[PDB]
């Protein structure tokens, strides 16, 4: 009964989370995982204005609206030598990691760690919030509130 959340930097409030390193969450649990980070799914514009932050990722997640994979520098293996914001067109499978955006961060650059998930709510889950530099929060809860995802 254990959950790693894997978080980025914020840019511009716009953050990236993985579900145990491994593409698997629904459109509806990125909202419900957006959601206890007291967080929304981010626009195309907050997530244009993340990149110009300096924000990139190799990984595809929803927005609100499609899935995309941020990108600075083109990279063969990521995204295809694309830049700016990549929308995955076509695609068979559902799951895939989520971006968020908290509109109370920072304007920029935020590496700093994150040390909660200060909306999550009563269950019997370890949610383990896992940082880049390996810094780790623990708290027993849960965030699904939809049964298809659980
Ligand atoms: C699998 C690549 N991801 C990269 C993203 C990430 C983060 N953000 C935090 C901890 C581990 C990882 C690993």
């Amino acid at each position: 009964q254990q959950i790693d959340l894997n978080v980025t930097c914020r840019y511009a409030g716009v953050f990236h989370v993985e579900k145990n390193g491994r593409y698997s969450i629904s459109r509806t649990e990125a909202a419900d995982l957006c959601q206890a980070f007291n967080s929304t799914l981010p626009t195309m514009d907050q997530m244009k204005l993340a990149l110009s932050k300096g924000f990139e990722t190799c990984r595809y997640g929803f927005i609100e609206g499609n899935v995309v994979i941020p990108r600075i520098h083109p990279n063969a293996i990521c995204a295809a030598n694309h830049t700016g914001v990549y929308i995955l067109v076509t695609s068979n499978t559902s799951h895939y990691d989520t971006y968020c955006f908290n509109a109370s961060a920072p304007p920029e650059e935020d590496c700093t760690s994150v040390t909660d998930l200060p909306n999550s709510f009563d269950g019997p889950v370890t949610i383990t919030i896992v940082n880049r530099d390996g810094t780790r929060a623990s708290k027993k809860g849960e965030y699904r509130t939809h049964q298809e995802d659980i």
